[PDB]
């Protein structure tokens, strides 16, 4: 019954509580006398022995740079827990389902992500949570399953979607003002320039707000607008990492318009960033009814940040090899169908196929596809390997002559007339339904030959059976 507390600074703290020397020993009975533990702004790196304090109702930890927090997983009699630090990532917290008398949970000012929720949504008696100041917390819907949750703080947190909230069984307070959507867990899109609009007569660039796909949606489906201010604090818009001056911006409910944009400027556009405020103010949206009974539901004035990568290329995708046979003929049009040649726009594809592919010399030929949809076509060309295969050709003798009542098998006959194809393709025959060999005369057996790719032109052999003396 004397307790292992490996951290000198941690034990030092605890001895100060018991009025003993900083380096004194501590007793399973001494641990059990403890009503609270408050570690703040001291470098404590391991919490072992805590697993020991079975009687604390208050654990309060701020900025201690602990490696993890595992050892708290079963303090059944703990009522109020608080752990804050810029380094407290979500992994450092164990699952908290043991904490069966916990009413209060504050993990504010930390570096948690969404994986924290599935550790804390199994808490039976938690009335309130503060996940305030966690920028990487982006969706709070998993907390709908907690039975007693009444109050939730997510101030300054990057949540964007409130659809589901009425699922909360007992919630009457959501504090959710000033989210910074895309602040920690970045939002990026890779996009075709076709999705934008360049007008050369006005020299204007238009960017449709329909691209801002992670924008705030209130619980009832309401989608607030971006502010229309072109002040740097309100809108921060970037082209190729260069901030565009307010004087050039015009903002509507549909999108944003830049003036003074040249054709060269537009073509050179590789990146945009849209960082702006959302127009959602005091008393400007619906509140669900749960929160109207003397609670509060503020989801106001969020901030949105959205990175863009712009692609002006038009690219062509098609099957990249094909096989025809030796001397049949194909028209470029039939060629393109076969390989399914397509521009990414739905414009034209040309080719040199008629130039490169030689149908009379079996082999493999490089066709290069090209396409010019644009005012111009920096449409990089994609190559296709067209393959010609040898025509499957039977060769044989054309006459053979046998005595009556000679016995002959089919395979003997094909051997006798040196019947053969150019590729290992099997010859079929009407031989044994055409020749008699009991009755003299002239019999015409036709040879044939087929494979996966072609049928040969049939060949005739004249089998003469002569009544010889
Ligand atoms: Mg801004
Ligand atoms: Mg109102
Ligand atoms: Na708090």
């Amino acid at each position: 019954d004397n307790v292992n507390i490996p951290d000198s600074t941690f034990k030092a703290y605890l001895n100060g509580l018991l009025g003993q020397a900083s380096t004194a020993n501590i007793t399973e009975a001494q641990m059990d006398s403890l009503t609270y533990i408050t570690l703040a702004n001291i470098n404590v790196t391991d919490l072992t022995g805590i697993e020991y304090a079975h009687n604390i109702k208050d654990l309060t930890i701020n900025n201690i740079h602990a490696t993890n927090y595992n050892q708290i997983s079963g303090l059944s009699n703990l009522e109020r827990l608080r752990i804050m630090g810029a380094d407290v990532t979500s992994d450092k917290i164990p699952n908290l389902s043991g904490l069966t008398n916990l009413t209060l949970l504050d993990l504010s000012h930390s570096a948690h992500d969404d994986s924290i929720l599935t550790k804390i949504n199994t808490l039976p008696k938690v009335t309130s949570i503060d996940l305030s100041y966690n920028g990487a917390i982006t969706d709070i819907m998993p907390l709908k399953t907690m039975p007693e949750l009444k109050s939730l703080n997510i101030q300054f947190d990057g949540v964007h979607d409130y659809r589901g909230i009425e699922d909360f069984p007992k919630l009457n307070t959501l504090l959710a003002y000033s989210q910074t959507i895309g602040g920690k867990k970045l939002i990026n899109s890779d996009i075709k320039s076709s999705k934008l609009t360049y007008n050369a007569e006005n020299q204007t660039l238009y960017v449709p707000f329909s691209l801002m796909t992670e924008r705030t949606v209130n619980y009832d489906g309401y989608v607030p607008d971006f502010v229309k201010s072109t002040a740097s604090s309100d809108t921060y818009f970037t082209m190729n990492e260069q901030q565009v001056n307010g004087n050039r911006l015009t903002i509507t409910s549909d999108g944003l318009t830049v003036s003074d944009v040249s054709k060269t400027d537009f073509d050179n556009l590789e990146k945009m960033e849209y960082n702006a405020r959302i127009d959602l103010s005091y008393q400007s949206y619906n509140t669900p009814e749960q929160f109207q009974n003397g609670g509060s539901y503020t989801i106001s004035m969020p901030i949105y940040d959205h990175y863009f990568t712009v692609d002006h290329s038009l690219n062509i995708t098609a099957d990249s090899e094909k096989t025809y046979i030796e001397n049949q003929l194909v028209t470029e049009a039939t060629f393109l169908s076969d390989i399914h040649a397509k521009t990414d726009d739905g414009s034209t594809v040309t080719s040199d196929f008629a130039d490169k592919v030689d149908f009379n010399t079996p082999g493999t030929y490089t066709v290069t596809l090209q396409s010019e949809n644009n005012a111009g076509l920096k449409a990089t060309p994609v190559q296709v390997n067209v393959t010609i295969k040898a025509k499957t050709t039977i060769t044989a003798d054309e006459k053979i002559t046998y005595k009556v009542d000679t016995s002959k098998t089919e395979a003997a006959f094909l051997a006798d007339i040196k019947a053969t194809t150019n590729d290992g393709t099997a010859i079929t025959s009407d031989f044994a339904t055409v020749v008699d060999l009991s009755k003299p005369g002239k019999y015409v057996v036709t040879l044939n030959a087929e494979n996966d790719l072609q049928k040969a032109l049939p060949v005739q052999v004249m089998v003469i059976v002569e009544k010889e003396t």
